[PDB]
């Protein structure tokens, strides 16, 4: 059971983090929401930024001392061809993607972590679960997904290596590659866009389910882009 | 899942056994399927055509639609490409690979055949079909040609299953599992698996309607 | 010296082809000289791998390219997919490849080494299906997804005797319409003599081993 | 043949980018050598600046006329515990690791391409080959890996879709993925040794030849996995 666990949801105020942090909230757990803007604590906070991620952090032992849980999900899907009628992909563009994507989950894995490490153990050894958001385009990048695909890529990618440091102190890290998500009639089965319920209910699952570590869950009814 | 008729393969030890006992603590029906006793059990050669058959007969008189699958039948043996003794014997690769791959499919093909004649429940399903790789068809050490290639036929059997089957609205999924307790050096949990944690990923598939056409690996992370 | 699986065509043949201009000796499988022999028979591949070594006194190379790439549904209009078609196929792409495999790396096993310390590189062909089965390949992307499979384990155990292990996962091949127009680059079939490039390519370069690669032009299913 | 064509190589001074330099200059083939430091042309460039990347184009499309090869091999490969000692990794760090190893190549790319693009065709329809180094840690990432793994998983997983949107062009981008090699053991199955870096080049050099190989990223490896 999650009741009385805290945890962390980044893209909170809205689609996989709104329905995750709701999630939570049902099964009687403890949420830090964090988001850029406004829609269970919620906080504003730039997950690229060092000093907002710190201060979430600050926040979360002060307001409740613990933290066992991580769920990133904050996320750009933007897209842009390498090749414009304009010109080249705007390089800025690129490097927005990967901030948010890769480099903010990662800083909010590292600070995160700092934290669950301390925190009492359960019958299994299990101290903490990180889950993260992918994308199929990490594996099925389609035309314009270049920036998406390579940022999501580097998620699926970190997995395993954070699963391997972090299985010390007993925390998981796993990560779901989703497929087309209703958020903010090509899908095998079932022919319709996931609900974000859905991706919630499988993050949960991940909670619940001590051998599931290290691994990229794809969740897109066997759509390939 | 209560009321609903699952078959399940390998039913009387390990991975089966937690996966029926799963099911029928969640009021489901079983159909539970072995070569040998350990809900009702019966024998059955999965590999066989006409016992197949006469087992998918039993459960339609018996029980009548289906809507469960899982493949739980498999053995796991050891041996050299190249022993003391010489190479590998053939028959054994054969059997390993009829046991796991061909076993596999014939109760694919026959289980989908009857949830395609049942009617779909709220989102449009007409059965899951749930398989059992091993995560030795992505990291096969020495020793395990027979049983990866065999776990690995059963992997890249998922996809092109799910893709067809999604006409009738039947998911097919597959678990990658890690070392299990059935009948160290794992990242975490350094621990060997209960077949319980396996027969929860099952009825979390069973769930969810998302999950489809994919192998999940089911390991504490361990790269063999 | 190499042994060729499938050789009287397509992959085979172009393979065959391929060794034969670069001055190997090629012993041709199928049903440079060539035997009639089943890829799935513990005799045939026995006398086969026997004919070789009295014949030749070596082996140094393997490539198998027997293959079966049959289309049939799981639930078809008549009923459900036959389980001998299926066995059949599992029964040519994988046991067929498999023994072959034993066989040769029995004999390479008992060759001199190069400089490089190799006894041995043995090719197999998986197949592009092994990773996106299309509907109707379910025979097809089993078998050669257990090639696939079969190929990191293989070439863990292999490492002993110096014997390397590769399998070539092709797309689309001119062997024996716009399903050409669809593999984005480039937009064609592809030739058998390219896919034998690459076995040539593999042959090469030693830190080549327990991979499987797609040669699909960035084809996917 | 590789002989006239004109190729872009990154990290050109050391390692894998001077193999691979080498091999092209053996084969006929004019060269522009990137890299921060030097030791065919050398030019001195930061391959994360967009200045000194249009400056390295501009410069080869004057001096050379065409541009049919990007091949890159700047990379960094710290490691650093998520959790360490001191503290948690460094941001600046993990940033500075996917700004070199992943914003670098596709920077190189997008600019490269642009070029090859306004090129004509070759007999097989081909404007350009784009070769990208990753490596085995984006797929077998180890302890203390994470920025150097999820980097050249962010390298891997950009190949698909640039091979996909640049196909129109007829440029085919391919991504391997090295094991351990020796640039600046009894664990590798076999070869039980380093890689030289001439067998890096090697592959890249079946890359250009090969037509058919295309969206896809090869372990060169020896089998090991990490």
């Amino acid at each position: 059971q999650l009741k009385s666990r805290v945890f962390i949801v980044t893209g909170a105020s809205s689609g996989l983090g709104a329905a995750v942090t709701r999630m939570l909230a049902q099964e009687g757990a403890t949420v830090l929401g964090l988001d850029l803007k406004p829609p269970v604590r919620f906080r504003n906070a730039d997950v690229t930024n060092e000093a907002d991620a710190t201060a979430a952090l600050a926040f979360a032992k002060q307001e409740f001392g613990h933290v066992h849980g991580l769920v990133n999900c904050a996320g750009t899907a933007p897209g842009e061809k390498i090749l414009g009628r304009s010109g080249p992909h705007a390089l800025d563009s690129f490097a927005r993607t990967v901030a948010v994507n890769l480099i903010g989950t990662f800083n909010m894995i590292r600070l995160a972590a700092e934290v669950m490490s301390q925190g009492e153990p359960d019958a299994d050894g299990e101290r903490g679960v990180i889950v993260n958001t992918a994308s199929i385009a990490a594996f099925d990048g389609q035309i314009g997904q270049a920036a998406y695909a390579a940022s999501k890529g580097g998620v699926a990618a970190l997995t395993l290596p954070a699963a391997r440091e972090l299985a010390r102190f007993g925390i998981r890290v796993v990560t779901i590659a989703p497929g087309i998500f209703d958020t903010p009639a090509s899908v095998p089965f079932p022919p319709r866009l996931g609900r974000a319920e859905e991706y919630a209910a499988l993050v949960k699952h991940i909670c619940e389910n001590t051998m599931l570590n290290g691994e990229v869950i794809r969740l897109d009814g066997a759509l390939r882009m």
